[PDB]
DNA sequence: TAGGGTTAGG
């Protein structure tokens, strides 16, 4: 049995109209829902136009990512692996990125150690590791950018990442202005 | 379009 967090995945922008029951109906089509919501104002009962749909085993999760785009009750939404409560802190933990931050390589890093990690993932578009323009310095960073988002999140999702023999850290990219505003 | 009364107590 997979992780719940892993079984899971957010789904925004849900017609106003979607109900546990409309969305539930529509995701079923990929799998065994262990659970599926409607998160609304409690005040209200109003919808906040956002859900969660769970699945049995994370290869249902990957069938319906592998099914979009989603059209539910009319309006196409927006499925995504669903970011812990406890990761939904980190700042761009929401944002739709197609390029990630891979820190802590080692000096003899080179690109196909990069590839027989996260070409697992998805189709890789770009990949550049860092050094500094002036000295020429390897810096112990690199970037590697796909062709789908979700390959970035199926990624950032997970705890352990093993490049060049060795555990590394992945975060989702944040541009030098980002980066800026997170400090 | 980021979570459902789901996060520090001898």
């Amino acid at each position: 049995k997979e992780p719940e967090q892993l079984r899971k995945l957010f789904i925004g922008g849900l017609s106003f109209e979607t109900t546990d029951e409309s969305l539930r109906s529509h995701f079923e089509q990929w799998g065994t829902l262990t659970d599926c919501v409607v998160m609304r104002d409690p005040n209200t009962k109003r919808s906040r136009g956002f859900g969660f749909v769970t699945y049995a085993t994370v290869e249902e999760v990957d069938a319906a990512m592998n099914a979009r785009p989603h059209k539910v009750d009319g309006r196409v939404v927006e499925p995504k692996r669903a970011v812990s409560r406890e990761d939904s802190q980190r700042p761009g933990a929401h944002l739709t990125v197609k390029k990630i931050f891979v820190g802590g390589i080692k000096e003899d890093t080179e690109e196909h150690h990069l590839r027989d990690y996260f070409e697992q993932y998805g189709k890789i578009e770009v990949i550049e590791i860092m050094t500094d323009r002036g000295s020429g310095k390897k810096r112990g960073f690199a970037f590697v950018t796909f062709d789908d988002h979700d390959s970035v999140d199926k990624i950032v999702i997970q705890k352990y990442h093993t490049v060049n023999g060795h555990n590394c850290e992945v975060r989702k990219a944040l541009s030098k202005q980002e980066m800026a505003s997170a400090s």
